[PDB]
């Protein structure tokens, strides 16, 4: 109910008008999720990203409440920091830390990462996933777009608009919520998947870092999902260019057998991650991709 939603949100948010607390507003995006602005915290001078939403044009308000509650109670160095929220009439504001280095999508579409840089990004993402999975949260929409980058090469995961909270009673899910190209095959072949769907999606993200795109990107999304379920583990265009340890890591992420697929905890121990360059190594790619995308 619309009234029940507003009151629940009222209990969650800080009181008052956020316009008193933030200045220097500039639109940096707009879409189905609302409008995003950069702004300046008037008190601390921190640059923030504010997501503005009119609740009259949100079809699934249950998901935004869940989104904020999960962010609030699952803070992590590798998760984009949720700062505050406000509600003024029908206008919901979600305040996030701003990462000035864009997304991983910008990096993979505009630059060519080396294995040391890829290992660093995979490590950081797996740190976020281990934490989420150990707290019974499945992200369910892991993809380069949801990996945001600091100018210092910080690597942070965001968008909890699609996440699932699981329990030992109900350890598995069936809803197909993720972006098709990054979806694990079991999401379509069965009606029971768990946390390792995020691991499969990370493997697809590693293919992005290698080849610039997920497999089947050019295909209709409806075809892609049929392609995933029938082709299984996707084939690299030039597997011979990769080190043996990186090939092993990819195979453990993209394993068809869910039991055999690596968990986040296990994969943090993988020797591919040990070739990681300092995160500072990403700064030139971040700067290059930033300049290339305006």
């Amino acid at each position: 109910s619309d009234e029940e939603i507003l009151e629940k949100l009222r209990s969650i948010v800080s009181v008052g008008d956020p316009k008193k607390k933030y200045t220097r507003f500039e639109k940096i995006g707009q879409g189905a999720s609302g409008t995003v602005y950069t702004a300046m915290d008037v008190a601390t001078g921190q640059e923030v990203a504010i997501r503005q939403m009119n609740l009259q044009q949100q079809p699934k308000k249950e998901l935004i409440i869940n989104e904020i509650l999960v962010m609030r109670e699952n803070k992590n160095p590798n998760i984009v920091n949720y700062l505050d929220s406000y509600l003024v009439g029908d206008e919901l504001w979600v305040v996030m830390e701003y990462l000035a280095g864009g997304s991983l999508t910008d990096v993979v579409t505009e630059t060519c990462m080396d294995e040391g840089q890829i290992a660093a990004v995979c490590r950081e993402c797996l740190q976020a996933l281990e934490f989420l999975h150990s707290n019974q949260v499945i992200h369910r929409d892991i993809k380069s777009d949801n990996i945001l980058l600091g100018m210092d090469g910080s690597v942070k995961l965001t968008d909890f608009g699609f996440c699932a909270q699981i329990t030992p009673e109900q350890s598995k899910r069936s809803t197909m919520v993720g972006t098709p190209y990054w979806m694990a095959p079991e999401v379509v072949t069965r009606k029971a998947y768990g946390p390792k769907v995020d691991i499969w999606s990370l493997g697809i993200m590693a293919i992005e870092m290698i080849e610039g795109e997920p497999p089947y990107l050019n295909e209709n999304p409806l075809r892609a999902l049929y392609l995933i379920a029938t082709n299984g583990t996707p084939e690299l265009q030039n597997p011979e260019k990769l080190s043996a340890i990186f090939r092993d890591f990819l195979n453990r992420c993209l394993e068809m057998d869910v039991e055999k697929r690596g968990s986040a905890k296990e994969l943090l121990q993988h020797q591919f991650l040990k070739i990681a360059k300092p995160l500072s190594s990403l700064t030139p790619l971040i700067a290059a991709a930033k300049e290339a995308t305006k």
